[PDB]
């Protein structure tokens, strides 16, 4: 389920603002509940793809602390 969410997040949600991304996550979780595929309420793509060393390397390079830019 998290891999499905991660694929959709990577290839679909890269060009949406915060409110539309929230609505899209709401609709996608509604679809997952309708078709009964297990996913986490508290899943984070950062914890599954971004490492601490990579996060520090990007933070020192000038990246902001927002989840959006992360």
């Amino acid at each position: 389920g998290n891999c499905i969410i991660s694929s959709i997040y990577e290839t679909y949600f890269g060009h949406l603002n915060e409110r539309e991304r929230g609505d899209m996550l709401v609709i996608l979780k509604r679809l997952l509940g309708k078709f009964a595929v297990k996913y986490d309420v508290n899943y984070r793509f950062i914890d599954y793809l971004v490492t601490l060393d990579e996060k520090m390397k990007w933070l020192e390079c000038g990246l902001d602390k927002n989840d959006y830019f992360l």
